[PDB]
Formats: C-alpha cells, structure tokens, sequence
C-alpha cells in the first residue's frame, strides 16, 4: 500500500504574512482517513498541501510517500476532488467522463473498455437517470446539485487512482445518497486505495467506517489516531459524553466551547501518548498521452461548448447576415458622382470596425474558463501548448473566418464595387486578417485575467483608440509630428487603408469630365488617386501589401504574448 | 396565536402540465413546525405556496389563517427567507439590515431604536466580527457563506413577524452555529410566533425541539402530526427502528427504500387516524411607508452600489477624461482649409457615438438585479414606481450628465470650434440629451430580461443600425424613397445633425477667397452651408431645435415602456 506521512508542516500566506497552518504531524496509512473540523480550521488548505497544490513558498515541512520523497509521477496516480464543482455545464455527464478518461487514462486500452468503466461508475454513483442530461447552463435548466457533485467525483474516480483526495464529497446530498457514496468509498478502500477526505456532520454508521481520524481546528491539530480511541482519549481528559448520540457532534461541541480553549486542547494532545508514538514513527521513517491526442480532445470539447453557447456563434452569424443585407440595400447602386467618395469610405470603415469589435465575445468565453483550466492543468490533463492550440483551432480559426466571406459575397455585387476578381479576393483576405489580429490582441490582453468586465473594458478602450486613427475621422497628415508614430499601432488603419487602395485607384468621381477636362478645379478631389493622396497613402502595390505583412506580424506577436502570459501564470 | 391551515392543495406547472404537488392537507398551529423531505420532494414549492408566492393559476386549494381567508395585509406581517441568498454584495451587513428595517418597519419608531434592534439581532446570530465587513464582491474577497446566510435570516428576523417561513435556514453552517440558530428560533417560537421551515439532516437534540412535523416526498404527504408520535406511527406499520440513532435518518431511509413504495406509504397515511382527525378539524373550521421614504432609501442603496462597482462610474469617468485629452491633442488647431470639414465632422461623430455606446454598462447593472427586485417587491418592501424613479435619480441622471460637461469643457477650446458661448452650451445640452435617450432605450430593451449577454447583444445591434444612418457614413439623399423613413428612428442622426448645424453655419473652408470669388468651382463645397445642404439639412434654427424635441419625446416614450415592462412582469 501507500503510506503517506508528514512532519513539522507549517504554512503561510501573504505584505503581512499570516500563518494558516501551524505545527502539524500525522500518518495516513492505507484504508480510510478523515479530516473533521469546523469552518475556517484549515481542512481544505491541508488537503491541497498534501496533494501538491499550494505554492511551495509557504510550505516548510516534509511530505513523504512510503518514506521516499514525492515521486515525480505523483500527479499521474492521484485524483483530487474539488470543494466547488468544476464541470463544463454545456456538456452532458457522459461526455465529461469520456473526456477525463480519454486524456488521463492511457490510450493502450480500447474505447469500448473505457466506455465500460464509465457505465460502471455511473451505476456506482446512481446517475443513470441523468447520464445524458445536460449539466447546468444559463439557458437550460440545470441538473440538481447532487448529480453535479457526483459527476465531479466520477471524473476522478474513473482514473483508478492508488491515492484519492476529496474536499467535502457530500455537501447538499441527501442522507441516502451520501450513505451510498461513502459505502462505495469504503468498499474501494478495502483493496489498498488510500483515501483522504474532509466531511461535515457524519452519522454514526459512517463514523464506524473510519480507520484513521484527523481533527483540525484553527490550524492546530487537536487529535490524530484511530477513530475508536478518540472518544476514550477525550473521556480520560474530560467531557464524559455519555449523553450525546453521535460522537462527531460531541467532538465539535468541545472545539466550539460547548487559557484559550484551542491552545489548551492542543497542548493536551502534544502531551498525549499518540503524539509521542507518531513522532517516533516519523523520525524512524525519515505526460501520459502525446501532444496530438490532447489537442484533438480539447478541440472537440471546445466545438461542443461553442455550439452550445448560442451567443458567440449563431447570434454572431445571424447578425452578420442581417447587417450584410441591410448594408446592401442601403448603399445599393453606388454612383461615380459627388456622393461616391463618402459612401464608399463609409462602408469600408464600417466593415473594418465591425470585424474588429466582434472579437470581444469569443475571448470572453476564454476568460471564464481560467479557473477550470488551472484545475485541469494541475490535475495532469494536458500541457499548456495543447490547450492553447486547441482553443485556437476550435474557436479563433473557424468562426472568425466566415463573417468576412459572408460579408463580401453579399455586399460586393449589390453595391457595385470594383468589377475584378482580384479585388474581390483581396477584400476577403484583408477582412480575415483584421479579424484574426483583433482576436489575437484580445487574447493577449485577456489571458490570465480572472474578471471579464475589466477585460472587456480594456479591449473596448484599446479598439476605440485604434479607431480614432483609422483614416476617416481625422486626416493623418494633420497629426502632429510627435504623435503620428502612434498610427502604426492601429489595426483598423491597415485594414481600411488596404481596402481603400484597391477600390479608389481606378475611379473618377467628377461626372462632367469634358467640362472638368478643359478647366480642372483646385479644390475638387475628383479622382480617387487625389483623395488617396490627400489622406496620406502610397499608390504602389507595395503600399497595399505592407498593411498585410504588418497584420501578420501583429498576429504572431500577440499570440506569443498570450502563450507566455499563460505559461508564467501562477498554477498553484 | 396564528393557526394556519390548508386543505386539498394541489399544484401544476406548465404546453404539458406537470403536477408537482398532489392532495395535501395539514394544520400548522403556533410554535415550531418543520418540513422534512428528500431533494425534489416539493419542500420549497409548498413553502412558497403557503406564503403566497406561487402563481394562483396552479393552486387549487384553500389556505386559511385562523379560519378566515388570507388577510390583505398578510405580507406586511410575515417574513420569508430564501434558499439561495439575496444580499447586495457591495454593501455591508449593517447597511442591509438598516435598509430592510427602514423600508419595512414603520417610521414612527426612532432611528436609534431601529439601530438598537439591529445590534440585538447581530448579537443573536453571532455576526459581531463581520458586522461591518463587506459582503461578497467580484473584487473584494467575500465573507464566508455562513455569515451571508445569517445575514439573509436577520433581514427578515428584524421585522418582528408574527409568522416566519424559512427554506433551508441551515445549509453549510457548522453544527455549533446551526444549533445556536435553531435554539434561537425555538426561544422565539415560545412567545406565539408561528414558525415554518424546511431542513436537512437535523440532529436529535434539534429533533426534540419540534412541535409539529411534515414529511413531503414526491409531492405526496407521508406523515403529518406531532414530532414524538411519528416514530410510533412507523413502528406500528413496520421498521422496528431500535437500531438507528437519529430518527431523521430513519425516516428518510424508508422513503429511499432502505406496489410503488411512495404510493404504499401515502395510502397507509390516509388510512391513519391522524389524517381522519385533521380532515375533521379542517372541515369544522371551514403599504407601510409612503412614497418619498421608499424613493430616498432606494436611491441611497444605488448610490452605494454604483460607487462600489468601479467599472461603470470611475472607469467611465477616467476613460472619458483620457479620450477628451487625446482628442484635444489630435485635432488641435482646426483650420479653415481643405481638411477642416473632414476633421470637424469626424470629431462630432465620435463624440456622439461614444455617448450612445456608453450606456450599455449602466443598464447591465440594472439587469442583474432583476431577481433581487422581484424578491424585494413580493416581500413588501417598495412599490414599482419607487424602485424605478430611485434607480433613475441615482444612476441615469447623475453619472450620464457629467461626461458631456467634461468632454465639452476640454475639447471646445483646444480644437478651436465656434467662439460663441451659445454654441458651447448648445453642444453640452445636445450631448446630455443623446446620452439620456440612449440610456432610456437600453432600459426599455433590458427591462425584465434575465440574461445580460442577450440584452447587451440586442442593444449593441440597435445602436449599430442607428449609427449607419448618422449622416457621415452615407449621404441621406441617396437613400431609396422606401427606406429614408427609417432615418427618423436614429438618435445619432439627431445629435450629429444638431452639432453640425451650429458649427458649419458661419464658416468658409476655401482659403483663397478672392481667387474663389472671381470664379467659383462647381464641385467645391467651399462653405459650410453648401456641405450642410448636400447632406440634406435645413438651415433654419427650427432645423436645429427639431432634433432636441425629438430626443425628448424618445426619452419619455422609452421610459414609459420600461415602466410598463416592469409593471406587467410576472412577480410570482
Ligand atoms: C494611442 C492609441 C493607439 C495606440 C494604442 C496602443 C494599444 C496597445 C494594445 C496592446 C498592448 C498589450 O498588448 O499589452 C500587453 C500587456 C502585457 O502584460 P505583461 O506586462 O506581460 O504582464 C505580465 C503579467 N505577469 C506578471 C503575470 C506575467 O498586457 C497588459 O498589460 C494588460 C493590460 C494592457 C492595457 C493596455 C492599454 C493601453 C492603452 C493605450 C492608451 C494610450
Ligand atoms: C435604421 C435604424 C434602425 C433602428 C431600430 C431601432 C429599434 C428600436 C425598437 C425598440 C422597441 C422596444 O424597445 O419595445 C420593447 C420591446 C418589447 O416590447 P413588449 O413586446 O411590449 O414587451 C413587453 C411584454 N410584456 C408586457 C408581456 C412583459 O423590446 C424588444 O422588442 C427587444 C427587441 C428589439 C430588436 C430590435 C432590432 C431592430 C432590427 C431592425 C432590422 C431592420
Ligand atoms: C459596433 C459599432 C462600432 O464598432 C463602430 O464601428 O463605430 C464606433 C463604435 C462601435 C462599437 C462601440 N463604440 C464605438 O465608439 C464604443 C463601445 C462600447 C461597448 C461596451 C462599453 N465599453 C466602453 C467597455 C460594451 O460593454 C459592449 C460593446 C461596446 N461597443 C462599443
Ligand atoms: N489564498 C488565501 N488568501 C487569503 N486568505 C486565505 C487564503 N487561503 C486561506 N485563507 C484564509 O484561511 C482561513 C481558512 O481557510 P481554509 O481554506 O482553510 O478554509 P477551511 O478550513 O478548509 O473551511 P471550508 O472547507 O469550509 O472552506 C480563511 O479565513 C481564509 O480567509
Ligand atoms: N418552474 C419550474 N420549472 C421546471 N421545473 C420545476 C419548476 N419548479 C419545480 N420544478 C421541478 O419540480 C421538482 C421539484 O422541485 P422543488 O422546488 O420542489 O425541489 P425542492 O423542494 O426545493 O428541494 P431543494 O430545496 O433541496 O432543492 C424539481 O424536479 C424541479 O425541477
Ligand atoms: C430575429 C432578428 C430580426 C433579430 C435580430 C438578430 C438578433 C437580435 C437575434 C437574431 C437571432 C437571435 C438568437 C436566436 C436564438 C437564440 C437562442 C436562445 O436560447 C437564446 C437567444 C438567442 C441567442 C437569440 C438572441 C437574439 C438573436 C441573435
Ligand atoms: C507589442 C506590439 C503592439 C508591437 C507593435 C509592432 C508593429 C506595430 C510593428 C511589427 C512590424 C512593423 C512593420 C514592419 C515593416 C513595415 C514596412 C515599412 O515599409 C513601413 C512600416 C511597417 C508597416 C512596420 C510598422 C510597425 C510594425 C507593424
Ligand atoms: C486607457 C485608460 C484610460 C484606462 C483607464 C483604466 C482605469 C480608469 C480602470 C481600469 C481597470 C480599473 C480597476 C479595476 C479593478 C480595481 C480593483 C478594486 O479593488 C479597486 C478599483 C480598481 C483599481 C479599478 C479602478 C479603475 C481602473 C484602474
Ligand atoms: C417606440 C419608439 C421607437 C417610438 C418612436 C417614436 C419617435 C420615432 C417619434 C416620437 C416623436 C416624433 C417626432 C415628433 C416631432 C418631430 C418634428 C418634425 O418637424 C419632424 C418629425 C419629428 C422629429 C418626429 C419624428 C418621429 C418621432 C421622433
């Protein structure tokens, strides 16, 4: 079996440094081990500390498995259940179990066998009635909290872990289901699996199931040893219970007071035989799956989440179509007359801005998953690179490409723009590039930010500032010499400039050309080239492709920054 | 005392109609009355049904207080605690208690006395350590769940209610605090207060506190009567417990199975003496505070929430200032030259759009409170009109007015616009009006909508469509005769038109005027009046003020629509 141990553990949290956990020692031999205590004692903190999930800065003690230190593949053989559930709502139960099993369990086993285990676990936890039901979403009524909790438990139970940690496995579950869950854990722990869990308000039948007990309170350790001997240990010191029915309530009624009480009990413990014995024993003793597989399964999960979140995919497509048709009707039949310039520039500007501002929604779905991503990374699911590229090939690439195609296909021929294929495809390509660059910038800004409202604000502000330098609201030749340099950071500038260059080039907007020919007018701006020059634009085709290479470089740089912001993030 | 009763209750929920509650009967005499049952049984549903919070369409039975029907002032003397807490996070505990006491309790009592009661309740619930701490927020670490729950309880406990309903008063609380809470309830119920509550996993000491028991399961009623006699009732029929320690666990172990089991037990009950007796008894028996006070306290709460939510007030002000300065630097020194027209129109358009699009954030804070508003309305806090006007005088009026002032004060003199006071104040007034109209439209759209992402999408789309008709992106004289009518629904059109009219009117943009004077150029658009005409604008001052009256009418109409959308909302 696995004989976990610890000695002289202490912990600190930061400015001022608070000591959540003080001197703690104990041994957790195979079987069933529990951690009772009141709220705020330090239950969850200790549990994470034992499962290598707290920053090692505060930790100041030795955690040893079987005497030898922590194995490097430790996280590949231990499961951890979270106090607050982390389960993708837009998926079903079975999808999530398949995902966890697929990424964590080895791929030598056939898919039929993994599905077999999944069915077995569903039976064990009593989830047949909601096996295929969707977990909670803001649009669909969610499954009951108990079923969600059992799902979180199963996602880790399927891994066949030799060591298992649970933080409040039974919170909100009715008594019968909780009894079923714990009987299952006992049946499993009688095979060598070393289980460690916290719990609130057990019943006596449960309390007889224990094999080792730990009692945390205000950081300090009150008692550690066999479950049976705890009552007698207290009996000797005092509190002749003889009246309470459930020993757990009795144990807490002493912590809660029913010189300082905490210190008194803790010193009684350190003067107990149990602590001497455990100090004696302590002193005496002292990735699974390749890159491609991770990428594929992450991308599939994101496919499903995106299709199930119908405010960034379907709403976006529909509004794009409606806008395209409306624009087509409004600007219909563009004329080479006085009004031609205004309409043409306006439509191009609108398309550019809409592409730029349509990326906020997609990244926002990337922000919310932060916590989920951290939990899944620590647990040992996927690398960082895999998660990044997966979310890219699932969200950024597919959905952002379509709007440009639809917009151009509808608009170009209704309005009456340049009647050449080259211009058509150039317009489509340019819109794609601005869209991707905006999404990249949003990812860079919003990567590793917990809150969405702040990120949305920042991105919106940045886009506004970029828009002021587009080329239509202000003429860029009037910009002061000490601020024109800012115009090179503007995505809309490159997109709009490139769209204007390929449209106005072969155009003349003064209808009377013989009349215009004899005496041209100084302040007339008849032709497209003159307007182009006045806005400060080159005429050479290099003057067009320069914007595209700039956009590509921006894409590369911003994606790299996002990857690093994720990499040096605090995953603890 | 208060002798509640019910008879033949049934309930339905809708398309297909599901019957959540079947035949139910019982009496809840003064004292302590509990409602045990498993998840999904119908606990919360029954509790709401008894407290007049379910739509009366499904209800099909008689709820009688002391034989006489439900008094009209019933909600003025009964408190109701919610299963999921509804407590304003941005406030402290004491602020919330003051708010509830101020609006619900009468104003004859002095404020010192109300504060006295608040302190007493804080002592009763054990919240001295977190009395002034802020409740959970997305920026500040939140207080523990137990303290939040106790706060929700106190907000209703302070009312001195003759009848009190609780849905899971003790969920997540540690045993000691829960014991304290229930001992408090018992001490209070021994004075005539009739308490009715649900609960999960009581302990035996608690179970002895009961005076009446109700056992719901899958809608059906399993047992109703004195707490003591329940065990013997089962004993007679079966299940010779004699082994379980806590009777509550025993009672549920029979519902959960530890021809159909549910129907069998229910029929055993209807064949019991208890049901005969209660059927016999049933057959035998068968605003506080004015408008101004509500308005003031609602407005104060919104002051505090807005100042505590630093993403719609402080961020907005700061970004406004930064944008104003940047604009001032960019367009600095506008010249009456060829470029004058483009820069002038662009700056005006930008200000208009920014005012229009800056209203999404404020309304979004109005959306999230929907659920809270419904709960507070039903409980009997405030009228609808009060809540509306309060949120208006707190959020819409103050914050939306400032941006225009700041924008104009900074911009007008840096750029070099019309050097006349009249134009300055006209510009300020116009910006105010567009801002208010946009906020009104957002309120109309977002009133009575549960989700924020959908509302944000809708408002953004509407503003975009309005913007396409502003007057700059497209010339409105080229619009087809069968779509120009849509331009009269555009707020930015009125604002932008009014800003342009008072600026370009006294301007000439062709620098060589003697050169221009001898031979004017057809396609020249030198003066401001010509450009104004070409965009399709009247020159008479009525041609300016018409936009303002239109904006005012839009404001009035949209606010009225919002009020009605709230009024005919389903408050049940
Ligand atoms: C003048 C108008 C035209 C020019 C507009 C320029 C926009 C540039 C946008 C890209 C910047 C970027 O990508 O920011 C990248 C930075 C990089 O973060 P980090 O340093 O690696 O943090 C490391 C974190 N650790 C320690 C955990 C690793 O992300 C941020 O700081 C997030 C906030 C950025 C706000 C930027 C607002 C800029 C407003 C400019 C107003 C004049
Ligand atoms: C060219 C410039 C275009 C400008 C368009 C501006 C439209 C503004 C209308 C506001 C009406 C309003 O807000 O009314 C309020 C309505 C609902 O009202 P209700 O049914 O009474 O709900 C009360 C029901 N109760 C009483 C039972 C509770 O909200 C909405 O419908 C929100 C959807 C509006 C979508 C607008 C999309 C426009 C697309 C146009 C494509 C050509
Ligand atoms: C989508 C229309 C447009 O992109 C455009 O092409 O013209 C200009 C402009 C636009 C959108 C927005 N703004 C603008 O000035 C300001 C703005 C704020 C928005 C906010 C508030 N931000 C200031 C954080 C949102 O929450 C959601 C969408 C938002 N969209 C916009
Ligand atoms: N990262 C942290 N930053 C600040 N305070 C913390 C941090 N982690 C814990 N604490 C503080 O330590 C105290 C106890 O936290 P802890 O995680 O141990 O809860 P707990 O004892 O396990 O009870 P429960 O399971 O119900 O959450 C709390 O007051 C908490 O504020
Ligand atoms: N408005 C509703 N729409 C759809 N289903 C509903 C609605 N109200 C109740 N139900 C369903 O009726 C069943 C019983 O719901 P109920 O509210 O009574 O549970 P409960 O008594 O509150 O238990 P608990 O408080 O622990 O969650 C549930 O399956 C629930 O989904
Ligand atoms: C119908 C037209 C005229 C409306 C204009 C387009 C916008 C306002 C409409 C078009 C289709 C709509 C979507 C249609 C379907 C869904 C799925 C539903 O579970 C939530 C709302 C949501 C996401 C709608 C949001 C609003 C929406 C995007
Ligand atoms: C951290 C982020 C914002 C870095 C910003 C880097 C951007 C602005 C850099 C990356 C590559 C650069 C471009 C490289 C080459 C060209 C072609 C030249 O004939 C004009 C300048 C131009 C177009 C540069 C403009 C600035 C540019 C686009
Ligand atoms: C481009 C310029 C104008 C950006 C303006 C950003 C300023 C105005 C915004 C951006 C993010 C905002 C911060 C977001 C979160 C917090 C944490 C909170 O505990 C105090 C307020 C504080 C610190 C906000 C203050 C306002 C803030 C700093
Ligand atoms: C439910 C919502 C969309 C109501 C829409 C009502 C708006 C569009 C109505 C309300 C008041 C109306 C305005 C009242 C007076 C004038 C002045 C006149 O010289 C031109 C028309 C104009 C400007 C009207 C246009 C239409 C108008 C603005």
């Amino acid at each position: 079996g696995a004989v976990l141990s610890f000695h002289n553990i202490c912990y600190r949290v930061k400015p001022v440094e608070k000591e959540i956990l003080s001197n703690i020692n104990g041994i957790m031999k195979p079987g069933l081990n529990a951690i009772l205590g009141p709220t705020g004692g330090g239950k969850s903190s200790l549990l994470d500390v034992l499962a290598a999930r707290k920053d090692p800065s505060g930790l100041s003690g030795d955690v040893l498995i079987n005497g030898a230190p922590r194995p490097a593949n430790f996280k590949c053989n231990s499961g951890y259940v979270v106090q607050d559930d982390v389960v993708m709502g837009t998926l079903t139960v079975r999808e999530n179990l398949q995902f966890s099993a697929a990424l964590r369990l080895a791929t030598t086993m056939t898919n039929h066998e993994k599905n077999e285990r999944i069915n077995r676990v569903i039976q064990e936890l009593g989830l047949d009635k909601v096996a295929d039901s969707k977990v909670g979403t803001q649009f669909i009524r969610g499954v009951s909290g108990g079923e969600r909790k059992r799902t979180s438990i199963g996602m880790e139970l399927i891994t066949d872990p030799s060591i298992l940690f649970l933080d409040e496995p039974t919170t909100g579950l009715d008594s019968s289901t909780a009894n079923a869950v714990l009987l299952l854990l006992k049946r499993m722990s009688k095979q060598g699996r070393t289980i460690i869990f916290s719990i609130h308000q057990p019943r006596y039948s449960i309390f007889k199931l224990f094999d080792s007990l730990t009692l945390l309170a205000s950081g300090r350790l009150m008692f550690h040893g066999p479950a049976q001997e705890a009552l007698g240990y207290f009996e000797s010191a005092g509190y002749h219970c003889e009246a309470y029915n459930n020993p757990a309530d009795f144990f807490l009624d002493i912590i809660n007071g029913d010189k300082p009480l905490i210190e008194k009990l803790a010193e009684i413990y350190v003067n107990s035989s149990f602590y001497k014995e455990t100090k004696a024993e302590l002193h005496q003793l002292s990735y699974t799956t390749s890159f491609c597989h991770q990428l594929r399964w992450v991308s599939k999960r994101s496919f499903k989440n995106l299709l199930g979140n119908p405010q960034a995919s379907i709403a976006q497509i529909i509004v794009t179509v409606v806008l395209g048709l409306v624009i087509g009707a409004i600007y219909f039949g563009l004329k080479n007359d006085s009004t031609g310039i205004q309409n043409r520039a306006g439509v191009l500007f609108f398309l550019t801005t809409n592409q730029c501002f349509s990326s906020v929604s997609a990244v926002e779905l990337f922000v919310v998953e932060k916590k989920l991503f951290i939990h899944e990374y620590i647990s040992g699911y996927y690398r960082v690179s895999s998660y990044f590229l997966g979310k890219l090939l699932s969200d950024l690439l597919p959905m952002r490409m379509l709007p440009s195609i639809i917009f151009t296909c509808i608009v170009y021929f209704m309005l009456g723009l340049k009647p050449k294929a080259d211009a058509f495809f150039v317009m489509m390509f340019t819109l794609m590039m601005v869209a991707y660059s905006a999404s990249s910038m949003a990812l860079a800004i919003a990567a590793g930010q917990s809150v969405v409202s702040v990120a949305t604000l920042l991105m919106t502000i940045c886009f506004v500032f970029m828009m002021i330098f587009s080329g239509l609201l202000v003429n860029l030749t009037t910009i002061a010499s000490w601020l024109s340099w800012l115009q090179y950071f503007s995505i809309p500038r490159y997109g709009f400039t490139a769209l204007q260059h390929n449209e106005f080039l072969g155009q003349n907007f003064c209808p009377g050309l013989n009349a215009t020919g004899n005496n041209p007018c100084n302040y007339a701006t008849c032709t497209g080239e003159e307007y182009l020059v006045k806005q400060g634009i080159d005429l050479s085709p290099w003057g067009l492709w320069k914007n595209h290479v700039a956009l590509a470089c921006m894409i590369v740089i911003f994606l790299t920054i996002a990857y690093l912001k994720l990499l040096f993030l605090k995953k603890y």
